């Protein structure tokens, strides 16, 4: 490579993945990387600190810029530079257009099993929940069409947060599935945030449908999210962009954001945003290769030594979602087993609800030699069952 | 001889709000400073970078200890470090704490003329501003305190935002009026918002009385502070509110993790640190050189354009200066100024109170830039008389 995707950072202590573990435990849960970032995100970072005085920033034209560019090179699918708001993060972007677009006790429609920070926004808010749950009747997951419109034609139901691609599931909608998803909202009045923070990490060469893209009239009721932190590992940047069709819809998002204090970037997610968008690509190819042959790994030992479970086929994100079921434990207890035996620390499908109990989601953004011994402990994990 | 460089300006990128989108045009107005950083802050930083990946952060017990330091050897005030819980920023935790402890359509007090980044907080929250107007007779301004006290009496009341010091007078209160204001919340059960980002900026030996100091009225007081306005960081996006009632404590945390504000960013954590255990010799060396700039200032606006009066205060490096004189509404006095000299003033009516009266300037920048604006003001002026 022309990249390090070998050796794992050396983080202060601080931190939520590696902060306060115990001696050769193996964090694989919480969605950041154990790779160090683009070298050009890097230059950019240090060239910022430089100006050695950090008052107030504006959000330049040439971020909207940046992220329209990347969107085409990438999805080949570009906004108009209007259509984008800086907003420090997908998460509390969702947070206040639920204050903004809906009223307490709304109920707010997902898609379970569903990324669980879905729940604390819209239930923390106290907004209601409402799933049309995924089917999960193969090795798959679909959508019941019909039970999707009947509640998206709720009168309560004023709001879809979409996952696109789906986290934990990994999926990267069809076209054909998002514009129809975009079509029955406008139908109903039903606002749809898509939740694209993922979009960026397709591993087949089926890129994202971004919701922003569906034909106009229609276009009128999506707002589009994305940010280079999952893509580049930089969850504390805290830089995000709503892309906003709907220019009073976008007004309105615009003070939202204003007055949740999530409007005005911090020193540095300006200058490493842009280099992430504009100089990122190199980097972000050999990651989905690393990524690729990390899944490839996983799936390879756990199909021939621990085929009581299943890695199910996933076409985008880092986390392999592996279904347990099987093996007849909880999630929870079975993470809480792992690591209590082993060390290994995975997430438990619980909290992302639906038929999370059945399921695990293994980060695999690390280096291969930590793909190995994960996989070596879950196998040792499952074999102490049976001893 | 300065340890510390505040002769040269630093060299922005573009999208600089005070010096972005500006030839030879001169920016006073927006609150940060033309000074470089402390150097044992800028190495924080830097050390921080050299992780080269940015996942997610915890908030560790060395910045609450650092903060608790740094308020008990600057202020002698020391809060427990349980009463201190990290805010990305004082106005976002100011307008998390207006939905999280008011109903919409509540009332929430400040003392007008305020800065205006109140008003926006409160009034685009769906609460409505209700003053204790500031009484400016003497070029002092004077709390109206029977006022203030029906006002807080008033059930549709229930929050204070108090600026402590006060921005854009620049009044750092005294221990008295704190607990007083204090007092008189916690009497009405109003919770007391003490905004004191201005509070390591006492230009004199008076210092700053934190609202978390008051006799245990102390369960209806929020402290909030940030090296942001002390050490030039704006953008570093790190504060800290000091809540003693340990119920509203965790409330407004939880409200601060619902907003998106309560995680912090890269570089929030070491540079805070950093800037709380190594950065009291700097801010020393600031208030010197802030002393000087306000001491030629006040006097080339006292000798030479005695057609306004800045007002006397002892809090922060912005000036509140009295434009009544020149008859002329300050909004369009300042854009006029800035159409003739080039000179970047912030207009007072934003403040609200009698702020169509006033003009704000901030001085934190070399001396040779404080010059060049005091003349180019003294250049708009004679251009208005003549």
């Amino acid at each position: 490579k022309q990249y390090d995707f070998t050796h794992v950072p050396k983080r202060q202590g601080n931190s939520i993945k590696w902060g306060g573990l115990k001696e050769k435990e193996l964090p694989m849960w919480i969605a950041e990387m154990d790779f160090r970032i683009a070298p050009e995100i890097m230059t950019s970072m240090e060239e910022k600190l430089k100006v050695a005085a950090f008052g107030y920033e504006s959000v330049p034209a040439e971020y909207y810029k940046a992220v329209a560019d990347w969107e085409e090179i990438e999805h080949r699918a570009r906004p108009k530079e209007d259509w984008c708001v800086f907003a420090s993060g997908v998460v509390p972007a969702i947070s206040a257009m639920v204050r903004q677009f809906t009223s307490p006790g709304d109920q707010i429609l997902v898609q379970e099993p569903v990324y669980n920070m879905f729940y604390s926004v819209i239930e923390g808010n106290g907004r209601r929940v409402i799933s049309s749950d995924l089917i999960y009747e193969n090795s798959k997951y679909s959508v019941n069409w019909a039970d999707l419109e009947e509640k998206l034609a709720t009168p309560s139901v004023r709001m879809m947060v979409f996952c696109n691609p789906h986290n934990p599931i990994g999926y990267a909608w069809s076209e054909e599935e998002v514009k129809r998803i975009a079509e029955l909202c406008a139908k109903h009045q039903v606002l749809l945030i898509s939740d694209e923070i993922h979009g960026d990490l397709v591993l087949t060469d089926e890129d994202i449908t971004p919701a922003f893209t569906v034909d106009w009239d229609a276009k009128n009721w999506v707002v589009s999210l994305i940010s280079p932190s999952k893509t580049f590992n930089l969850a504390a940047l805290h830089a995000a962009c709503a892309i906003i069709p709907n220019p009073d819809l976008r007004a309105r998002a615009e003070e939202s954001f204003f007055l949740a204090g999530i409007g005005e970037p911090n020193l540095l997610a300006i200058p490493a945003a842009i280099a992430a968008y504009e100089e990122g690509h190199n980097w972000l190819r050999e990651l989905k290769q690393v990524l690729r042959d990390n899944f490839a790994y996983a799936r390879e030992f756990l199909a021939k030594e621990v085929p009581e479970v299943k890695v199910l086929d996933s076409n985008a994100s880092y986390l392999a979602w592996v279904d347990i079921s099987a093996l007849g434990m909880n999630a929870e207890d079975f993470c809480k087993y792992l690591r209590e035996k082993t060390g290994l620390i995975i997430s438990a499908g619980n909290g992302y609800r639906g038929n999370g109990h059945e399921f695990v989601r293994i980060n695999l953004a690390c280096p291969k030699e930590l793909v190995i011994d994960g996989m070596q402990r879950l196998k040792q994990g499952v074999l102490n069952l049976n001893n």
